[PDB]
């Protein structure tokens, strides 16, 4: 057995989400230490891990498992594959139009073509569910992309991402040549680039044949570029997360609103603008001498300074939340969370018609389903839970899913997001009535949010 | 003459548009002295002007120049006019559709509607020109109405503006009731309020009698209410500005452009977040204890104050600018001003042919920007644009922003012209790397109405 | 006094609308009998009216009404006025962006371009005038321009148009070429053509020169093209009409609510089509003899014939006058028409306050339309709606389509008034089932300015 | 093996698509001829066939797929699934948001509440194929809806439908009401009606229990409604088609074009309205005796007759054709069909490379189309081509409409192909004046999975 599904057989028996989530990533780089890699290497330097073991990932995915949903599933040329290919410094895109059968991308992997694949996790179960576990210990969104390049070629142009890039070698070998930012402004750059040349690159800081098993890390900003060597084929799979999850992004947020309320609740962000100033601010008077000037902008100065004092940052953190549960793949449950969840529950057929299939009852003792599964937060003054139990496994496919949570039942809500995984009687939720507080479980149990510790039928 | 038809007679003999703003303002205020009431009263107390002169405002506008309206011009109700009335603590319009001819508002006014004309800029040349000259130096669009009350009535409820208002007396008596701002959210308020009820006002800090030539001024906050007591009727003009021209608006539109430019300056805005703050922040952790929340909150303030050193103030400042120019009434140009530009060229259509038609500037023309308030230079997309008011309508926004774009070896031309008016200077000597560039500036400005010369052209 | 001041004299004189419009017309075309014009000439013929009279047109429109329009007038480049010139076979549009001041119009005229005017009747009364009468004997919008070319040149290049023209030659002489349909999907042109090369065109069927009073008529879908002569410019206004004004697009309109009330109404519309046409149907078999294809095309050949007896002909004769009324220059009244309407109620004044107020109606005072195409009964969405012209603007769709309620009681009376024009009738004698609908009808109708009495009110 | 497995592994058998789809429906309706059906009671009258056989459907559909459905699959509640109770005259709709989890679903079966689900075709491989097949003999898109009532009560109000169905008794026995249509208007109705009471209700024509392999079919138009009596539940798919598809819906797009056709075409429809037609055709002049409103009427009753000869039906056939392939299911493929097509070609992973890769077509190689039913040429923009489904979702209009471009010098080889269905045409044999364009055309086709060979390529 390999060691990728001795660790998801592991994993099936770790109780927490949270610390599967922790038990995979640590996984993922071994032998390195996970502090290490987040206190020294993570936004800061590429990472190569030789694992000397070309089994190591094993069971995530191959280039038979391509071919078969190219034969079983629905791919779509562009929206799911692409064929590509880069020749004489030149990039190339030989994407058919409509469906990608199997007939069609051979013959462009004959070509010399690479075929990059958009969503894996679509369509394989293994990689939605190592995706699904990664996500909740990086805090963002983790997607990926699968490559595979024939002997003797290089589909791709050089380049660098604005995410964060984990590639796992899965077979065969190909030659790396990673890059460290070229400019200040490209460090931690937030856009992609544009298809870069040989000569508009400097030195590769790093520069080696991966093979499988390995493992390269390297983060937004750095130009990489890869190709096969010589009769062998290679196909690799890229982690990526932390799209547009920065300080900068925070405060775009925040600083509207900000404003809005500075202006509501002090006279100073209300008062009229000079009746002169555009006599010395503008262009035209970039070189003015007017003291005034000089007191406008110190002015400018102080107001955004006394700006952060009115910034809502938890109800904008708690807005990010809520477009990360939007954004999240949804949840791979272990046996034991399915057995005691809904979802495991029994239907029981008499005479032809269901007979009552198991209900909830003061005397049960329950626990979210997993740690990152909801959110609650403030709209318009009510109370709202986010989740990602209903998303689809492609994409935004499905929009935000919340239900609304009434104000009886706030502190019971948060006690049970907040105390995860600790089991706690339905009795003891810190509610007004035994109403309130057994219809806030059996609404959270209906909708598959909520485990018991025995299975209720 | 009146004191008004003087002192427009005297606008007239004033080069410089800057200076016959500062002198129209003067006059509105006699004979308190701008630099106190700016320093002191504006957009901060009510303020009563007692004139002692019933003829200061004769000539601006009356009830006649109202009826003559309504009757030579398509006064349209709800567009122009607003035919409303107060009555047992209620509000309501009674505005028929269509037209409002003279014998619908006078028959409503009779009945105990007061009418209140919106724009009488649109329809007056008097106001129209009131209001330009004016604009000039608040550095904000001056806006109008006209109210005329019937006797015995009241026409408006309570309620405070989003507008500084001066009140003119024009015509009759009305007793005016100013109250202070009712609480510190509505000092300098930013919207209009709703109607208010007599219950909901305290004591007025400013209740009298106006009396033509009167002027009464208090800023957006102040809630106000008139009504006409037995006998006579009563006619103001309300001057209005200064909406939402605040340094929260001005902020408004810096805090975007400034984010965007540390991130792409500066790596510290773009790091990623902590991979666990949703753990500490949000509103289920505020009472949390994590030193972490406090580290988050204190970057937060820390990245915020830094946000300053990247705001692009100076082009914020243009884009209001811009939009200034854009509300802005046309200019009303004086004999001489008319007379040296192309506005007051000879040529013309004579015996089936146009005559005098040989005027064309030279290196050697002296010249200088028609008026000082009538463009703005302004960057954008890479590209220099010069925005003017001289094509705008009376009627607000009706014409959509007009600029023509100044290319790069003509801008410091352009500069010199906006920032030395009014002095002449001579087309030979505009910094220009051409003498084709000086001469091709020149012409194109002057053919947009934007300059005068020194002597008419032949 | 010229001829045309002499019949715009006259038709003040004349107290129908109806017979002021036929009035000019056979003025406009005058020895010619209109009956023959319309009877042989509409939409056949090109028509050459030699005048004798070079005064005929004196008082309509001149260069220098232009000119005194391009100074006291915000007259656009584009919207209003063109400048173009047609050289070396190819037509050239030299419009600067902006107002149109006479020193940049009159250079470009010096230059060799032609000007014309989009839309006179919004700056000329006297044109105004001359379409709103116009148009009401035509059915039809009539809309103008007016082309100023220099001597020695040609402004545009030779094309036909999509509407019925009328020339008027005001000043100086133009050579004119009209020539014949070019192909038979020519004749009556239902749009406007591309610019033609003098290679496209053939032989002219009308070659002359125009002379102050003349007149040239020609149908939509006839190319002409005009150049002036050596030494003399050239002046004239184009009077058209009947822009998509065909059967044609009458059909356009009741074709569809005439399927929707057949299979409303009539099941063999509601039937399947077969469920296999597609094997026989199609381009792929337009060459097919299968009888199927037959029976088929015998089916629509049927049903589409029965679609007559579905056709709410009424219901589109009035959207179409309903447009028509939109599209409508506001009525010019008569001084008759004026002093017995509320436009010319008198509004008494004393002690500064009006008291005249407005005059009322009785059941026994007379009454008829103000004029007679001036308003519309139309049916919509179960209700009546009376549409009408007094309130547009002289600028083309600048006001939206105005209406009034008229209730199913008062009907009857608003047919009958509508009908019966321009004879009197008594307020008492309205067919209505009480005197108070007697009264409120009239009232709302005179308050509007849609009604006259036959002795002034007050 | 039941009949219906027997049938299906029958149509395996049948080579042809079009013979498929007959054999099937004819099973559908068995014994009854499909002949005598057609002929007399498709869209004529409601039809009850008693099966005697409660195993004729085995295989379709049934309780625990509906169960599987739920467990295996993300059914959401009112877009997949829905639930509602007629109760005391009243119907309800008990749907909660989200997904349609089995605990829910069957919670709400056993409150009393119906389920309907409506698009079984997305999530069985079964009723995809039943409808598939079916909507080749239609010409027109065939759905689907399942429904599940539990004993002792009903789920849906009484209503007439906007299609055809046919209503298939899978499990357990239902009391079915169907009513005639109630009035003339209602026969064929175009659109579906609102919940009726039990009083708006006569005497049904057929009131009858159905049991497991009966079929019960009904018109647009007839109302209709069901119940479970006691301690039996009931569970039926129905079939709809045609929704429409009348000639009416076929005029309505025909005319518009015919209107344009002729009047681009024929002068007579091209000329000008009469200038006064406005005084007598009108709602006002309803009651009109004038001769010229007769005339007008029997011109426009003639020109409409008219427009049938310009109608063109060949390209609305087309277009129609198109719509029904963008409408239609995709393709279930036989054995052999699939062997001889792309999608069957054996081409994997094999040693780190793809093996058997490169079978490709020759002169000598003799084609024809995978279906006859996936595919239909049409002429657009002066430009030809080809529109298919094989790319089409199970899910109704989930993916947009396909085509490929094909150019003229192989239309007629395009067309050849899709007349000769379903023999065999050797790619030398294709009509192209080269045989690059033979092969060109001949491996389009087939790696588009539109096209078959004789012998399998690999």
């Amino acid at each position: 057995m390999s060691p990728l599904r001795r660790v998801l057989a592991e994993l099936n028996r770790i109780p927490s989400s949270r610390r599967r989530a922790a038990r995979l990533f640590e996984w993922l780089i071994a032998p390195m230490p996970p502090d290490h890699f987040y206190r020294r290497l993570w936004e800061r330097e590429a990472v190569l891990v030789r694992r000397q073991d070309h089994t190591y990932y094993q069971g995530l995915f191959s280039t038979a498992d391509l071919d078969s949903m190219l034969r079983n599933e629905e791919v779509q040329f562009g929206q799911h594959l692409d064929a590509a290919r880069y020749i004489n410094g030149r990039r190339e895109t030989l994407n058919p139009p409509g469906r990608a059968l199997p007939a069609a991308a051979w013959s462009l992997y004959q070509a010399g073509c690479s075929l990059r694949l958009l969503c894996p996790q679509a369509f394989s179960t293994t990689v939605w569910q190592f995706l699904a576990v990664l996500q909740e210990q990086f805090g963002s969104m983790a997607g990926s992309n699968v490559y595979l390049t024939p002997p003797n070629s290089q589909g791709f142009a050089p380049h660098y991402d604005d995410i964060e890039a984990f590639v796992l070698q899965l077979e065969g070998r190909k030659l790396w040549r990673v890059y460290r930012p070229r400019a200040p402004t490209e460090e931690l750059a937030l856009t992609s680039s544009p298809n870069f040349s040989q000569d508009d690159l400097g030195e590769p800081v790093l520069q080696t044949v991966l093979e499988p098993g390995d493992l390269l890390y390297f983060p937004r900003g750095f130009i990489h570029q890869a190709e096969c060597q010589d009769g062998v084929h290679s196909l690799h799979l890229t982690l990526s997360t932390y799209q547009r999850n920065t300080w900068g992004d925070f405060l775009e947020a925040i600083l509207p609103l900000a404003v809005q309320a500075a202006m509501e609740e002090n006279v100073e962000f209300r008062r009229g603008l000079p009746r002169d100033f555009m006599d010395y601010m503008g262009a035209q008077h970039s070189d003015s001498k007017d003291p005034r000037r000089t007191a406008f902008m110190e002015k400018v100065r102080v107001l955004v300074a006394r700006l952060g004092h009115f910034a809502p940052v938890d109800a904008v953190a708690d807005q990010r939340a809520k477009d990360f549960i939007h954004d999240s793949l949804p949840p791979v449950l272990t046996d034991r969370e399915r057995a005691l969840s809904v979802y495991g529950l029994p239907i029981r057929w008499e005479a032809g018609e269901p007979v009552n299939v198991a209900q909830l009852t003061t005397e049960t003792e329950v626990h979210m389903l997993q740690d990152g599964i909801a959110r609650l937060v403030g709209e318009g003054g009510h109370l709202f839970l986010y989740y990602t139990v209903e998303n689809s496994r492609v994409y935004h496919l499905e929009e935000p899913k919340c239900l609304e949570i009434y104000p009886q039942q706030a502190d019971a809500m948060e006690l049970l997001l907040g105390s995860y995984p600790e089991f706690v009687r339905v009795g003891d939720l810190p509610c007004d009535s035994v109403e309130d507080q057994l219809s806030l479980a059996t609404t959270l149990y209906d909708k598959g949010l909520l485990l018991t510790k025995m299975p209720l039928a």
